[PDB]
């Protein structure tokens, strides 16, 4: 078992209404957790747990060993894209490509007459909303980790990209490694070893998509 939620009810704010309500599930190591609901259901604020920002009022949590968490929100420092995909972790060349390749980024970088050396946050390239989102991903899939915490990594861009990236990165590169996506789509959630749908803090279901389907 890697990651364990059990009656989980926590706070932002002392004394207001409970973000998470009684929340339950079970990660074995290396399978994937997709987990959805609509804004402010309390997604980000569920990792934010696993991360240790929001502690229980109510119920237990288990996870152990290192994070690598992607934010909702795509961020750049100023340094190369591979400086910034890299961000401060040795260096492997395999290692790097592979996650570039994943990301579709490589169609990017091969583009720029400095190629991997192109630099970012400086003034210079103002990149699109779908590029700072692939490199906010290949960043954080980078990162040598026991858990993959993926908030909505697949802003800006459109479906099928969506589609090929949450396959080549999420299911194919990081196949081995235990992973919670925050994502709305079908195609992950049937994917998902388990999938739990939040809705104002509660449960709405929690199972497999083809349990779903049973119902
Ligand atoms: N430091 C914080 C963070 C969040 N909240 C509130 C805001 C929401 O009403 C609720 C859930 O917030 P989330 O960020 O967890 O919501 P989601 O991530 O599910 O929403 P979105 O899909 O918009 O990212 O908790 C708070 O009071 N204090
Ligand atoms: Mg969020």
């Amino acid at each position: 078992t890697e990651v364990v939620m059990e009656n989980v009810t926590a706070f932002w704010e002392e004394g207001g209404t409970p973000v998470l309500k009684d929340i339950n599930f079970k990660i074995e190591r290396g399978q994937l957790l997709a987990v959805a609901g609509s804004t402010g259901a309390g997604k980000t604020s569920l990792l934010m747990m696993i991360m240790g920002e929001l502690e229980p009022s109510e119920g237990k949590i288990k996870h152990s060993g290192r994070i690598s968490f992607c934010s909702q929100f795509s961020w750049i420092m100023p340094g190369t894209i591979k400086e910034n995909i890299i961000f401060g972790v040795s260096y492997d060349e395999y290692r790097y490509r592979s996650v570039i390749k994943a990301c579709q980024l490589e169609e990017d970088i091969s583009k720029f007459a400095e190629k991997d050396n192109i630099v970012l946050g400086e003034g210079g390239i103002t990149l699109s909303g779908g590029q700072r989102a692939r490199i906010s991903l290949a960043r954080a899939v980078y990162k040598d980790a026991d858990l993959y915490l993926l908030d909505s990594p697949f802003g800006y861009l459109d479906v099928l990209t969506e589609k090929e990236i949450f396959e080549s990165c999420v299911c194919k590169l990081m196949a081995n490694k235990t992973r919670i996506l925050v994502t709305s789509k079908m195609e992950h959630l049937k994917k998902a070893d388990k999938i739990l749908i939040l809705h104002e803090g509660s449960s709405y279901f929690y199972g497999t998509f083809s349990e779903l389907q049973n119902l």
